[PDB]
């Protein structure tokens, strides 16, 4: 009845990591780590990840400096192929993973009509 | 292959209608439904919460009027039967809703924290 | 231009520290540091700030939790004056910030 | 001294700071080009969904990333909106400092 629920959110769980997908994720993320270019940027992306909440309370007009900011983070990497590869496959798993959620959550959603 | 995965996120979805968690929460949500005071509490509710979690992107306290609203809230809550019915048994459902989050979709989100 | 821009600056900021309401919104917060009882619910409070971001259906954990919060508020003399205090303190900064940026609004 | 007298001074400072003249001068240029005016409402509502996304504690996915990567192509290839972002720049550390100076210090 509950093991029910856990059994079935196991079996996912493991059809998920088994996906190529998320093995892909998974050792692009170890190749960042081994990678002194690519790990630098990446922990740069991440301590930029506050600037974006600053935004959301200093964001009524356009933020020019934030813009250049974010793209010049983007182009870089665009052009580094450890980091493309990390969220281009992080992008295909979560494009996965929603439909995934549609079927598990509708009966919440049945619960909010 | 993303065929189990399906199956798996169906069979999920199953336990989820199958506990008599849920089963309460869905009686509760129903008598709601079928009381139109209740509903527009119910309604009101919604919209209050939606604006308390607007301050989650300020971090900023709730303040004297956010508290006394949720004070009027409270007392609407546990003075209308209908109402603490269903929060009481929403809690009871929560568990495993937050379980299924951890385990199966936090994951891939985490990814990019 | 930039010299009157930082003083006006100036003096609307020293303004502002000398207004009764921020004053006394000062000694309030002041008075909950120095009360043991006092600064732990209001340290608790703050870290129940985190949780309104897991706030991402009725959250009936999070209304109990917040209504429970707001009770040990009222029933705290120290921390019932704190929040009185900033609200009326939060009315006057909002009244100046929409003048100063008056400019700003017509931008959009 | 009081306060609605300077926060008055205050605000006419601003119109008076050539930085602001040359942003008013560019939004207004933007205002009356359907192209460069569509991009900027677009801009903004993108700016709302980088600051919503923001509260999740994630990184801006692929699809944010490519997003803003063609916003900014859209900016440097339009004449209107490489002036005003520019001149936002320029205006944006005064704004900042106002911000700094008069309101941290009581909130």
């Amino acid at each position: 009845g509950m093991s029910n629920i856990y059994d079935s959110a196991n079996e996912l769980s493991r059809g998920l990591r088994g996906l190529p997908e998320y093995k892909a994720v998974k050792a692009a993320k170890d190749a960042i780590a081994a990678d002194a270019e690519a790990s630098k940027i990446f922990t740069d992306y991440l301590a930029f990840q506050e600037e974006i909440q600053k935004l959301a309370q200093t964001g009524q007009m356009p933020d020019a400096s934030f813009q250049a900011k974010m793209e010049g983070f983007g182009k870089q990497i665009q052009g580094n192929s450890l980091l493309s590869e990390f969220f281009t496959k992080q992008q295909q798993l979560a494009i996965y993973l929603s439909d995934i959620e549609k079927i598990v959550f509708e009966p919440v959603s049945e619960l909010l009509k």
